[PDB]
């Protein structure tokens, strides 16, 4: 078609989620960049969301929805082939799974026109409308030890976490040297602490695998009473 | 239809919903401004309801259970096409699912008549006495610190529970400065207040991160008998 | 028919249940209500009881066991529609579920008779005994916090538990009034009865929120230990 | 007819507008709702906004005024239409006042189309910018008592303004328990301090009725002085 | 005709208005209580409303813009209707100031039939919707004077409550001794409470003609200084 998303569109999309992830602004973007593209175009647009797969779950769980709606309120013909017109649209149709982009073209140029592109396109805006209030996406920052969170199961969410994260392999790095220790509970905190730099983490995980053992247990209580008395 | 629900009608219902949720009110207010309405004004009206989604799932199940009930009493002919008359109404062409507005007013205005807007509205009454009995929306005035729970999952529900109250933006963040630090435990509390004001959340999180950690239960031990000693 | 249920036979079927709810007592009671009444009777009767939906639910599964058996055991005939006599009742017509009041009467009155009544009387029979060996209603006065449970869960439990206890509403505010802090643990009871008279329950919560705390824990320790030294 | 507005959308704009409010959010998530709809369905949106009854009036001027602008636009056409034709849209039947909703499909399904639901929606979005720039609601928080205000007005103006606050009905109680005192000023604040907690609002109103009379001067004054020398 | 009010039902609706006033009770009675009549009979019921005139006129505010609804839902037609067709009727016909009884009943009564009487109720049920949320009646309870509001300006405005007030003329005197002294600000009632009782309007009046002049603030804030010295 006329108005099929240009490189420079597609590209602007794929930064746009990169950059602002799904938060208000995707929305407007969204409409803007896809306007009168075809459901191919914009399952293309879809495609390129790298990682946020729970979001794009919930998306897709809005799609068929709406997919559904539309099938309720269109009945299938009594099987007319009517060969000077073409088939009616489905709901798959529309989020184009099952229809091919010629098809797309005909129902988006026929007269009178059945824009299945923007009916496609206020799907998916619902889609993203309901990821931005409900979505939120895991965050390196907010993995921090519970108190009476082992350190191994600890640093196991830490790693997945960091590994589901969206930044360079030095920022990695830099992440696991920081936060890794810096969100660890009291408990263990001291004992790294007391290990000092240089540690590794196989020795960090030595030093914290009896914290909330019975050995370590009575060790801070005989510590607390000697203190207090 | 000469009884179809007035812009001030729906604006009304929208109202009642916002100011009284689902208190007993609702059940006469819905009857008064439903009275005379096609299916398609009532789900108009049913689909307005922000928020309250566990209470619409309940009437939806009602719905569909009376549904069953009105099918069970109503077998479905041997296929006469009568073209003079109509096709009868199953359960969903009264909750307008499967039903158009024509259709709707085709049977309620036939003789003898069908209302099935009047069916429907006892339907959605029932649903609505229903969730008048049983559902109790989230209040973030309830959402309390357990005496064990960690300070971070509590802090965790609050959040979910403020981003589904029902209230301004600036309202919202005055009850994050209140009741947060408010509905802690006393043992999160102590270390709140110790804090002092002006504590981001983050400083708190931390303050309050070994709370039922080794350390902390041998600190406050070692204090409660240091006092009585 | 000649022997349908009377008002005073409704009536005082809804009185047994209200007053005896299930104990032995309600299975003659009923088999006195309910001789030589059709399955439609018998099904108003049963739609009659107030609360008790999970006993409900009970003698609804045996009802079905009940109509399996009797379509176990009579075989639907090849399609012989006998213009003279009337189709054969099925489980499912004796229950009253697929058949409607004609056709009750109709099997119940022919030569040789159907007594459709018996035969569902004696399943929801079953269903009764079934009730009254195993099922046993919940009443507030069985609430007790455990020695272990956060006074507030144990409020959510008296309240959910109030709210399906049979009373008035006075009565109800009465056993808030007695039972709620009558049947609280010894440790949430000490703090309770120190808060004194006239402590809304918000103050109660908050007074026992730190009942299981390091705090709290700490401090009963330690006055155990001063009054033993 | 294929891009009408799904029960999803609507309840998507419903949410929209109570949880935002008319935040700059709102222009996006409308126009981004309401693509292909016809003026009915833009009204029914219209309608659903519940509160802010005086934003409602100004996006209702400046759809009058755009109407207006259309009409002078596009002169009357003197004399009968051709049977084929139909008539041209005024402003209102843009609008939606004086067209139906087969009146409006049939001038978007038209060749060459008039599109009466886009442009009525372009009315909205310069209704809902005016709304977004000018428009600031009421809130509970804003309600200080001026230095010379009688406490009752003080009172009544915080209580309408409760009144008008979108929150639940133990928010708003809460609101009266923390806000009404919190927000008065010095003079009547050290009465209602000096009352302690407890006392009702009758209390409170006579304890202040005083402040700014002859007497209540007088005695400030006289302590000002006795604190000097 | 068939539902047409019996004298019973117009008394019980007396009775509502005069017992509960515009409370939410109002609504469900008035829905029940009107069920069937006609406008004619709606319109006594409204008119049996004693005081709350103020109540009444936003009532009729609502079914004025309600009945310009219905008007612009029914464009007027040329009117050749047959000597056995009648009229359609226009808002003002459901609201009855333009419709006979015998016109009503032929609306009502008619194939397909025109319930105005319903449509009007509806109409009279948001009107009272808005009177229960906004109506507030002055209560002579509420009546305090001002800090700095003249006793006169102040028994004016306590005596117009009072004329305004459902009460006995026994109970009326009652409170004109009863709650004029009360509510007054502080420095008339000292005043009024020096005076004793058994003192008259014109006595209490003459007493507290001089609060906040020039003579009785230099007394009062002589006083002070004296006992603050
Ligand atoms: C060839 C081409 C032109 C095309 C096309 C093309 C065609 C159709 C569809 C499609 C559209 C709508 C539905 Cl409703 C379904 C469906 N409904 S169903 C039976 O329940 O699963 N299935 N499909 C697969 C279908 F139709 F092919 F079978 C679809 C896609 C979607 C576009 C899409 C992506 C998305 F994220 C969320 C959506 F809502 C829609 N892409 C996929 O679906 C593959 N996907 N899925 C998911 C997830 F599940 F996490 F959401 C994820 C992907 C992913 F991209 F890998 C990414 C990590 C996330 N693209 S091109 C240049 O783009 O390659
Ligand atoms: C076009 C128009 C005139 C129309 C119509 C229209 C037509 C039918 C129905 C409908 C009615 C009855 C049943 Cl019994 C089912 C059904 N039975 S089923 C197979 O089990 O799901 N499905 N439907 C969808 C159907 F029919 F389209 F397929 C229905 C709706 C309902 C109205 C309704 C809302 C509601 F809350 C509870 C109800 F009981 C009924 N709205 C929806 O259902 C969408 N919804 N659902 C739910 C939930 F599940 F949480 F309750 C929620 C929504 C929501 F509104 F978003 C809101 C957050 C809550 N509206 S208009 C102007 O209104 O847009
Ligand atoms: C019109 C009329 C003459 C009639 C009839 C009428 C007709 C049939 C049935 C019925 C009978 C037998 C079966 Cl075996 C099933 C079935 N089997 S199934 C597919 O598995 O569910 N379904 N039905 C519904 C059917 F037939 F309509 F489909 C039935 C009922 C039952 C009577 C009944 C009540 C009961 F408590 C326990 C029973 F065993 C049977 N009433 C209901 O069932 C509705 N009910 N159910 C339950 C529960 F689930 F908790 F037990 C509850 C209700 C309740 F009453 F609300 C109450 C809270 C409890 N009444 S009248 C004047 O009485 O109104
Ligand atoms: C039946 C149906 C399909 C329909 C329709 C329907 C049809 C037309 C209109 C309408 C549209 C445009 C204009 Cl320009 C006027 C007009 N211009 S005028 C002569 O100067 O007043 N009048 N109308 C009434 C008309 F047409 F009947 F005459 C309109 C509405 C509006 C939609 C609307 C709502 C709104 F808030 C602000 C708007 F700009 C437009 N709704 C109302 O107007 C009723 N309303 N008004 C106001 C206020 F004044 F505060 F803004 C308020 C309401 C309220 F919703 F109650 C809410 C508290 C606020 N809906 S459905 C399913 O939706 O019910
Ligand atoms: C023969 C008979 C059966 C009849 C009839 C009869 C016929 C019509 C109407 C009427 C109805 C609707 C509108 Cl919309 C208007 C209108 N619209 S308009 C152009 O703007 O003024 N005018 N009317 C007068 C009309 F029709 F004559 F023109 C009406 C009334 C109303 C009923 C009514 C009472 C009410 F309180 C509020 C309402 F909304 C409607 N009663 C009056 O109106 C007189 N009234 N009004 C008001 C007020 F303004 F405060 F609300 C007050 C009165 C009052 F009762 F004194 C009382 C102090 C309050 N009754 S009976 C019983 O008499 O023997
Ligand atoms: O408070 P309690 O209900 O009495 O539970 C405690 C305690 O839990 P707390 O964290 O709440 O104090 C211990 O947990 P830790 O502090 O050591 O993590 C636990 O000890 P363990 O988890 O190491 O087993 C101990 O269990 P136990 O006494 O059997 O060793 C258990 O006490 P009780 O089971 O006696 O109640
Ligand atoms: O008490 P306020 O309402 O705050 O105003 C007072 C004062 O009031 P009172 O006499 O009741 O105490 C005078 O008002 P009136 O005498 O007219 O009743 C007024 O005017 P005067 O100077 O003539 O006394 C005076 O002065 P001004 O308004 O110029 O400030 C002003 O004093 P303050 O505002 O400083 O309190």
């Amino acid at each position: 078609v006329h108005q099929a998303i240009s490189p420079r569109t597609l590209n602007a999309w794929v930064k746009v989620v990169e950059e602002k992830a799904f938060s208000p602004e995707v929305i407007p973007m969204f409409s803007a960049l896809s306007e009168g593209a075809t459901p191919q175009d914009l399952n293309t647009m879809l495609n390129t969301v790298g990682g946020h797969q729970a979001a794009m779950q919930m998306l897709k769980e809005t799609i068929n929805e709406e997919a559904a709606e539309w099938d309720r309120l269109h009945p299938v013909h009594a099987g007319p082939i009517a060969p000077g017109q073409m088939r009616e649209p489905r709901g798959s149709d529309i989020a184009g799974t099952t229809s091919t982009l010629q098809e797309q073209i005909g129902w988006m140029t026929h007269n009178p026109p059945i824009p299945v592109g923007e009916i496609y396109k206020r799907w998916i805006i619902l889609g993203l409308n309901k990821i931005v209030r409900m979505y939120s996406p895991t965050s390196i920052l907010d993995i921090r030890q519970g108190p009476k969170e082992p350190f191994r199961d600890y640093v196991d969410r830490f790693y997945k976490t960091l590994r589901a994260e969206q930044a360079s392999q030095e920022v990695k790095n830099w992440m696991t040297e920081t936060l890794l220790v810096q969100n660890a509970n009291p408990d263990c905190k001291t004992i790294l602490k007391a290990l000092g730099p240089g540690a590794t983490l196989e020795e960090m995980m030595t030093a914290c695998q009896g914290v909330g053992g019975p050995g370590h247990k009575a060790r801070v209580i005989a510590e607390a009473m000697s203190q207090v008395t």
